[PDB]
């Protein structure tokens, strides 16, 4: 795996962020992990999932995306990544708050699996967010 710059556009919620990837606005949408529903016809913690990423991925001074071995957009045409903020995965840094669940582990996509899921069980043990 390698990590690509993109740009900022929009966060939408805790797990879906709008980045411009090579001079495209995309959707992208975190590997690996679900935040609170806030859109769905909102879930505990939703609010709380999406003013954390939405603060993280603002203050980056540099942003990036990592795909994984696989499928790169899912059915909704989103781009699937792991995605970081000077640095730091927000996918990892979400879970670790227990501000998200590791979920939707499809593979071949879930190369960091065991590291978000090491972040979960601290998170749990930890009994954060919504694991209180
Ligand atoms: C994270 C992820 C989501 N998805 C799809 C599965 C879910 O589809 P369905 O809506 O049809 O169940 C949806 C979960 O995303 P959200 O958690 O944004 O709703 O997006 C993938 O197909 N692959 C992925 O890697
Ligand atoms: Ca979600």
């Amino acid at each position: 795996l390698h990590k690509e710059p993109a740009t900022l556009i929009k966060a939408i919620d805790g797990d879906t962020i709008k980045l411009m990837y090579k001079g495209q606005p995309m959707t992208f949408r975190l590997l690996l992990v679900d935040t609170p529903e806030t859109k769905h016809p909102v879930e505990k913690y939703g609010p709380e999932a999406s003013a954390f990423t939405k603060k993280m991925i603002e203050n980056a001074k540099k942003v990036e995306v990592e795909f994984d071995k696989g499928q790169r957009t899912d059915k909704y045409g989103r781009g699937l990544a792991y995605v970081y903020a000077d640095g730091k995965m927000v996918n990892e840094a979400l879970v670790r708050q227990g501000l998200a669940k590791v979920a939707y582990v499809y593979k071949p996509n879930n190369t960091h699996e065991q590291h978000l899921r090491k972040s979960e069980a601290q998170a749990k043990k930890e009994k954060l967010n919504i694991w209180s």
